[PDB]
């Protein structure tokens, strides 16, 4: 308590492995979150998917056609793992907006499920895409859905897209990271195992949902081919399973870990040794190498669970960039707000799977072009602007570990809300420790 054992000298692995080797040899993996409006087909689509996967029954599916996550101490996010012969996947979902944030934060990319039936670019669709890119998601698959109620009309498909695409781009996306797939969650056409109808093939000639997913995965798996031992290990603690030798579950956001190697957890700053890396939907199956992107469970020696919590951060013992703070600077981008932001204006900071009250402490400067700090004086921050800002945490019960977005692009992002409205996104630029 007064001090946990802590080191900055790497222990070696019981059975050293060639990371680059192990990556190549290994199957690609992708995690994704399934967003979309309330009546867009999210669950019938999910059902259909699992069904083609022989994970859902033929009747389990007829019931759904009139839970699904459940079927496949504090829980932060739900995961469901699955596999094809080409790739491994991990559906991510929160249980229970704050819940969307959790899902989005741990997912590699998003599938945006859209109702094509007879377009109104609506409230919670836009919300989700806004959170998606605020939170670090670059890749999308827009599952253009419910094609039957438009008889697979290329005319309509292309019409909805011409509305949505520009929005997605404005909001912060790039057109080549967006993939557009026509499907029917109900007929299962284009999802996985039921092929596109010939009528449909004469205009849509790109891949189906599943293949598109596998494609994503491969794209990812390649970047991870570089991974060295000169690469930091980063790991979001996502759940702590009770002991009666602790079990820690989370997502690697960087590098790799093998049994024998060591890690420090923040903010507790304990240095534990990992002696088993459990993985798979079970999580009895074990590997000798977890790498970035993998959802896994570490079986830790020298761990003190009372002082570990969801949303904590583990890293290489020689990695010294995670910090806790009252104050830090946000490169802040602002949406449409009711009132402007002023020094002292409080809000809730959302960050990874944690949320936290805070207030603006300083308005430091507008951002004119590129990244330059405009000499224009700034007494208040209004809607649809960007500025460097100093934030202060209030009523802190426990330190939040922070990483700047230069250190890591994903972990370094935060979403700001006040009075129930998503008001701004931010990149952590600097930490005033
Ligand atoms: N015509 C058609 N209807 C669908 C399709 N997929 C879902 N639906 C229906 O549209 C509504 C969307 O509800 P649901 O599946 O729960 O989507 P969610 O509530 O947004 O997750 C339900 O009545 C679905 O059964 C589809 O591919 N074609």
């Amino acid at each position: 308590v007064q001090r946990y054992y802590k080191t900055t000298v790497p222990t070696k692995p019981k059975k050293p492995h060639d990371i680059s080797a192990f990556v190549k040899s290994a199957l690609p993996h992708l995690s994704f979150v399934v967003l979309g409006h309330v009546d867009a087909g999210k669950s019938t689509l999910m059902g259909r998917l699992l069904y083609d996967l022989n994970i859902v029954n033929q009747s389990q599916l007829r019931k759904l056609q009139r839970w699904i996550m459940d079927q496949t101490v504090t829980v932060s996010i739900c995961t469901s793992h699955f596999s094809t012969h080409r790739a491994n996947f991990t559906i991510v979902d929160a249980p229970g907006v704050p819940n969307a944030i959790m899902g989005i934060s741990q997912a590699d990319m998003a599938i945006l499920c859209v109702d094509c039936s007879t377009f109104d670019l609506d409230g919670q669709t836009k919300e989700h895409m806004l959170l998606a890119s605020s939170l670090g998601i670059h890749n999308l698959i827009i599952a253009m859905n419910k094609m039957d109620n438009v008889d697979w009309s290329q005319q309509r498909f292309e019409e909805i897209k011409s509305k949505l695409l520009p929005y997605l781009v404005d909001i912060g996306f790039f057109e080549d990271n967006i993939n557009w797939v026509p499907i029917s969650g109900f007929s299962g056409e284009g999802v996985y195992k039921i092929e596109y109808t010939d009528e449909v093939r004469q205009w849509y000639n790109g891949p189906n949902l599943m293949s598109t997913l596998e494609n994503a995965a491969f794209k990812i798996s390649k970047e991870n081919e570089g991974i060295n031992k000169d690469d930091p290990f980063l790991f979001s603690v996502l759940e702590i399973i009770p002991s009666k030798l602790a079990l820690v579950s989370g997502k690697l956001e960087s590098g790799s870990i093998q049994p024998g190697e060591s890690l420090t957890i923040y903010p507790s700053e304990q240095s534990c040794i990992v002696d088993k890396i459990q993985v798979g939907s079970q999580q009895h199956e074990e590997t000798d190498v977890a790498i970035k992107g993998d959802f896994v469970t570490l079986k830790l020696r020298k761990a003190y669970p009372e002082d570990i919590q969801n949303g904590d951060l583990a890293a290489s013992v020689d990695y010294s960039s995670i910090h806790s703070a009252q104050c830090f600077v946000l490169e802040l981008t602002t949406f449409d707000m009711n009132r402007p932001l002023l020094p002292g204006t409080p809000f809730i900071l959302f960050i990874g799977v944690k949320e936290q009250p805070a207030r603006i402490k300083r308005l430091i400067s507008f951002i004119d072009k590129g990244n330059t700090a405009s000499k224009k004086k700034i007494r208040h921050l209004g809607s649809k602007q960007r500025a460097f800002v100093e934030i202060e945490l209030i009523e802190v019960k426990r330190w939040i570990p922070l990483l700047t977005a230069h250190e890591n692009d994903r972990l370094g992002r935060v979403v700001l809300r006040k009075d129930g409205r998503t008001i701004a996104a931010g990149k952590i630029s600097e930490i005033t420790q």
